């Protein structure tokens, strides 16, 4: 929050990351989406219900609970709220932080 926020951007969700292993390199849980959405702010998750998800990673314990993986030709974090876990490879929830670049948008980005 840098004093100001746009309202069509979104933030780069949690200073902490669950990740399935500490450099986050493996998947955690498999999902799929049992709701319609879109995502325009550039490294938010497209997805619609009965679109299949994986997820890599996840938030360190936020709400609106929100998670972060692929789907399709999108990539990056999203409401699970929004989707199922349709099966989970592991329990395990590493906290790894979060780079402040780490999911940045370059031209017509938010760096703020």
């Amino acid at each position: 929050m840098p004093g100001q926020l746009d309202p069509s951007t979104g933030r780069r969700f949690s200073e902490h990351k669950l990740c399935a292993d500490d450099e986050c390199s493996m998947l955690m849980y498999r999902g799929e989406a049992l709701e319609d959405f879109t995502g325009p702010d550039c490294r938010f998750v497209n997805f619609k219900k009965g679109d299949p998800v994986y997820v890599y990673y996840k938030l360190a314990r936020g709400w609106p609970e929100v998670w972060a993986g692929s789907v399709g030709r999108t990539f990056g974090y999203f409401p699970k709220d929004l989707i199922q876990v349709v099966h989970e490879y592991t329990k395990e929830e590493l906290q790894v932080p979060t780079d402040e670049t780490d999911f940045v948008c370059f031209d017509g980005g938010r760096d703020d």
